[PDB]
């Protein structure tokens, strides 16, 4: 596998381009090389905007996912529409742990009530450019309680809950109806782990 | 008719490239990459639409990525490279990834999958298939990646390792690999490898 640190990174500086909402940082760095000895300087563009919490809503008893529906209109460019099917999510701010930020974003952004808990995986989105890690969980419900149209009309938030089988959410995932990194990554896990985890849960 | 509605079995989204109005893209930031101010209105699920909102998008263009993988061999190959983004959350910024890069203008995923593997591994593709092509992070970024299975003989400053597959799902696993292209890759090949090496060594 790998074989440098932390102390094989000079990082210079990390110059502000662009504070708003988010937050773009020049950083400039230099790394030590394969081959011996330390690189010129490297400068990157890198966006910044926190980390998060992730959650997989799913009900081991009826074999079913719960799925949220909101418009996320960065993917209008390249996405038949932005409105997404999509894992509930929220930032974990300052000191919280990813379990009790998956537990309130579950109540929050679906109005879902969470059981017992596991992790999935937590993940870098895209770090040639950003630096956003999220981390996922598997989350028991009961689908029976999943729906209603959420949101804070304080943040221009408008969502709708979607309850589907665990077979359709995969398939979605496979016709690329369902294509956004944090819903991909929690499917495919669920689609290697169902046996198990519904035997775990419904024992 | 509207009060004798009745598609209970038709699920999916709800709306449509017509139920939104982009009213502006206003350019924030551009040096290399860019970030815009989206300004845009859309429809509410219960009925009429939004005022206007704005939303700061991380523009960057898109990718091509490429799993090699030796269908003979049992076999992946990952490049090694610092990506500094990871240093705030990673013990180390030096990732395992997939080979990748960005679709410049009039470019295709394919050709540059393949030149990708030929550039930043020295891989020579034969076949190909589609996994999945993704969004990273749509509510913050535009970015979408596509990736292919490109078959391979296994046998920037980039280090080519070349591990078994069941190495490199269980690095996975034990978050070793924790960039999302190469999770999605792996775990896709964990779900098709059977049939993707009857497929290509038949
Ligand atoms: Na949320
Ligand atoms: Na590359």
């Amino acid at each position: 596998g790998i074989t440098f640190s932390k102390n094989d990174v000079e990082i210079i500086a990390r110059e502000t381009l662009y504070r708003g909402f988010f937050s773009l940082d020049l950083y400039r760095f230099r790394h030590r090389l394969f081959n011996g000895g330390m690189s010129g300087e490297i400068t990157r563009e890198i966006f910044e905007r926190g980390h998060a919490a992730v959650l997989l809503p799913f009900d081991p008893v009826r074999d079913e996912v719960v799925l949220v529906e909101q418009i996320r209109i960065a993917a209008y460019d390249t996405s038949e529409s932005p409105w997404l099917l999509e894992m509930v999510a929220g930032m974990i701010e300052a000191g919280e742990t990813v379990e009790d930020v998956a537990r309130r974003e579950a109540l929050e952004e679906a109005g879902l009530e969470v059981g017992r808990t596991k992790p999935i995986l937590s993940y870098l989105a895209s770090p040639g450019g950003t630096s956003e890690r999220l981390s996922i969980l598997v989350g028991e419900v009961d689908a029976s309680t999943a729906k209603g149209i959420h949101g804070l009309a304080e943040e221009n938030e408008d969502i709708r809950v979607h309850v589907v089988s665990r077979e359709q959410a995969y398939q979605w995932v496979e016709e690329g109806k369902i294509d956004n990194a944090a819903s991909v990554i929690a499917l495919q896990w669920l689609q290697l782990h169902y046996h198990n985890l519904r035997n775990e849960w419904t024992k």
